[PDB]
């Protein structure tokens, strides 16, 4: 079994950024990697294009997948409003790290976050499953539009979304 790779195509403001690339820990956390998978090409019928990343916190992390209200409450997996914590085997050990919001324990959605410094305290409450492959210059550069309480100075869309293997 190979992990897939998926890609996000990032706008600012409508126009074209870059691309982030990412590694699914399907090895690990095949439950999770599948759904973020699966809301990537949303072959389920519905899924992250067109999406936006509603908090960017510089040295933090940056957060998005709310493609039902477009704000940071809501969100779905492919598997129903929320599923459970599948386990925390991975750890949030650097920039780079892509691991699942929620709103406690097993109410994993949509919503993901992309970390943009270690963040050790999460370990063991969000699930890991994840990491950027390429386009952390893409990611950096995404973080230059946030702020200290997370609101965007510009909007940053996934203008496309994908598989590449
Ligand atoms: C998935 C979604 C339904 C859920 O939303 C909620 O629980 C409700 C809708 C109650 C919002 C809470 C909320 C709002 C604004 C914030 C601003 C700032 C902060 N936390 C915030 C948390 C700071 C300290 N931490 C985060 O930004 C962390 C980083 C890791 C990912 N991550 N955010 C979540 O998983 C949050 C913990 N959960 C949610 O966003």
């Amino acid at each position: 079994m190979v992990n897939p790779t998926v890609f996000f195509d990032i706008a600012v403001d409508g126009e074209p950024l870059g691309r982030v690339s990412f590694e699914l820990f399907a090895d690990k956390v095949p439950k999770t990697a599948e759904n973020f998978r699966a809301l990537s090409t949303g072959e389920k019928g519905f899924g992250y294009k067109g999406s936006c990343f509603h908090r960017i916190i510089p040295g933090f992390m940056c957060q998005g997948g709310d493609f039902t209200r477009h704000n940071g409450t809501g969100g779905k997996s492919i598997y129903g409003e929320k599923f459970e914590d599948e386990n925390f085997i991975l750890k949030h050990t650097g920039p780079g790290i892509l691991s699942m919001a929620n709103a406690g324990p097993n109410t994993n959605g949509s919503q993901f976050f992309i970390c943009t410094a270690k963040t050790e305290w999460l370990d063991g409450k969000h699930v890991v499953f994840g990491k950027v492959k390429e386009g952390m210059n893409i990611v950096e550069a995404m973080e230059r539009f946030g702020s200290r309480n997370g609101k965007t100075s510009k909007k940053i869309t996934i203008a496309d979304c994908g598989q590449l293997e």
